[PDB]
């Protein structure tokens, strides 16, 4: 009983196949990247093209509907190098390896034989997550998350969208707790409450940027679409937004702790109340888990601090060691200011990344202490 | 997964269209959807491939209804017809019996077109028109876009005469061509409004795309746009005749040199020329002329004698710098149920009640007998 499973297989994509319409060559086809700055351009070439051109998912996800974004988005020689590729489903990955361990390998300098360890959320297991405010002003944690099962936002039918909806609200609505909250469809939100999600800075809005447009994550907007958080209001999930599931963890203070113990306690109950129903979350082997973007994978956590170093900002080694620490900065601030957070996504497990956090931060404050005290750091550098 | 009736998921995957306000999502009743959701034509198009446009437009209250839904390819009308003919309907007051006739493109039947400059400060034709055999935009992959500039592109360059032109392709645009083309006021871009980005008519950019124009830069074409084809005939004053001729001569030849290598163009038997958007259809002409009516433009009856034309009218559109005070560009209203003469007959001879009756008020003279009873 899937008559529906079999008309995709051949028509999620309303497009035109030019592999099957009697003559044209894949060159034919072959996009034109010479003016292009993306991972995906870096990565294509004509014998993977031919390789890949008609190889369609059993969901009827194409390589075309894959590297579109890549092709209409070249970019600027100048601007940053977008990643310029998404996976259709869970099966786009394993369907075109051969070209998506080239990205993954620019991407997150991962080699195809490498292999993301297991996920791990055991929040006890964390050692010291608490920083003064004082050099600590707000920390969060977010990841983003796939169901199994449902093609991803790039080919996702209008239904799969509301089905995805349906059970992750569903998932939330058995939470409990400190973890206890509401959900708010888009369709039917009436202003009463979106003023509200707006005052709390929880609202999402129709994309438009040029990638999530263009690979199709706007589609049928506002269907699908919602935003839930707690009672306590420190921890969102977002539905459909750019992945099926984005959630963040989130708090004002030094206490990076308690952020961590609610993330990895949320998102292991929804993971578990998702299993009492038969659905779960889109996991691959060797990646981690899977969003659209190949950035996305591995914990796909990004965990970060807003921390002010007034001292250390100033210090010539300062880069070198928030690098040598497998950290990176985000905003020379008059208020010494940076978002600080994992560089790394794959590779390691969810609460080692965070752990390299709070490891990094902690080395990060005991320089701008020192080096205010007028000592030296020069030791204290990692070698 | 879906383990699913094909009537369920049809109900599951039907989109809220409440808050849209488009024809199509004034036509498409819940049965319409049950009926062509899967669907498809020989193509590969799908039904929703056709009305995302109008789904992910919704469109507000300010704006002014749009047609949200596009052609895939020439088997998409027919594929599902019984929801393109109310939007047909909606749009060209065009019934699903009515019929569009053969095309007429010869300028030498044309009576009249020359007006006096005095009154016709320019004018202007132009027409879209599709490759047969080939997807529309929407769909197109870019082989066959590629194609249709191959073919296109070999035609234009066997136009001889007063015709000859140059091609100049967007992928391989130099600077100083860029340069004059722009200040010709030639060149197009990459589109950014939401119809042509949300229908997929922006992809793979400039990849297939260019330029054509004559040497006299009174013909112009335009090649993977909004459509395969676009061709426009303009010129200031108000020879509309001559602007007739080299339109229709350039066109017919055009279409003669692709049959001579096994192409044509997109024809409907019913609805004549097709292109990606339905409003674009029959002859798919925009016949128009840029008229100063000082004393017309102030008389009660000024929109009921162009309805009963059938003209249309707006400011002066797109000249938009200096005081151009009585001017409006006044269009064939139809596209459907004439030909692509009877119209810029149609054209020729309102213009010349217009400027009748402009000249009579002039007199200080009634033209109440004038105005078609």
């Amino acid at each position: 009983g899937s008559a529906i499973q079999d008309y995709f297989v051949k028509n999620r994509v309303g497009h035109s196949k030019p592999w099957e319409s009697g003559k044209f060559k894949a060159a034919d086809n072959f996009p034109d990247l010479s003016k292009h700055n993306n991972v995906m351009a870096s990565q294509l070439t004509k014998e993977l093209y031919e390789k890949y051109w008609d190889k369609v998912t059993p969901n009827g996800v194409t390589f075309d509907k894959c590297i579109q974004t890549g092709v209409d988005n070249p970019g600027n020689k100048f601007y940053g190098k977008k990643t310029g590729c998404v996976f259709g489903d869970e099966y786009s990955y394993e369907c075109y390896k051969e070209f998506f361990d080239k990205c993954i390998e620019e991407i997150h300098h991962f080699k195809p034989s490498d292999k993301h360890p297991a996920p791990d959320l055991d929040h006890n297991k964390l050692v010291g997550g608490v920083f003064e405010d004082k050099y600590v002003k707000s920390c969060r944690i977010r990841c983003g998350r796939s169901v199994k099962g449902v093609c991803l936002p790039p080919a996702m039918s209008r239904a799969e969208r509301r089905l995805v909806e349906k059970v992750v609200s569903d998932a939330l609505g058995g939470l409990k707790g400190d973890l206890a909250g509401k959900y708010y469809p888009l369709t039917t939100m009436n202003e009463k409450d979106q003023e509200q999600l707006i005052e709390d800075h929880f609202l999402f809005e129709k994309p438009t940027g040029a990638l999530l447009t263009t690979s199709g994550c706007a589609r049928d907007w506002p269907d699908g679409r919602g935003i839930w958080h707690n009672n306590e209001k420190n921890f969102l999930v977002w539905i459909n937004e750019e992945d099926h599931i984005r959630v963040i963890s989130m708090q004002k203070g030094g206490d990076l702790k308690a952020v961590f113990s609610r993330f990895a306690r949320g998102l292991l109950e929804v993971e578990r109340l998702m299993k009492e129903c038969g659905h779960g979350l889109m996991h691959n082997d060797r990646l981690g888990y899977i969003c659209t973007c190949p950035t996305n994978m591995g914990t796909v956590v990004r965990a970060s601090v807003h921390l002010r170093l007034a001292f250390l900002e100033k210090h010539p080694r300062f880069d070198e060691m928030l690098g040598k620490l497998r950290l990176g900065k985000r905003g020379l601030a008059t208020d010494s200011t940076y978002d600080i957070s994992n560089w790394a996504r794959l590779g390691k497990s969810e609460r080692e990344l965070v752990q390299v956090l709070v490891d990094g931060v902690n080395l990060l404050i005991a320089c701008d202490k020192k080096l205010e005290a007028g000592q030296s750091i020069d030791d204290m550098i990692p070698k």
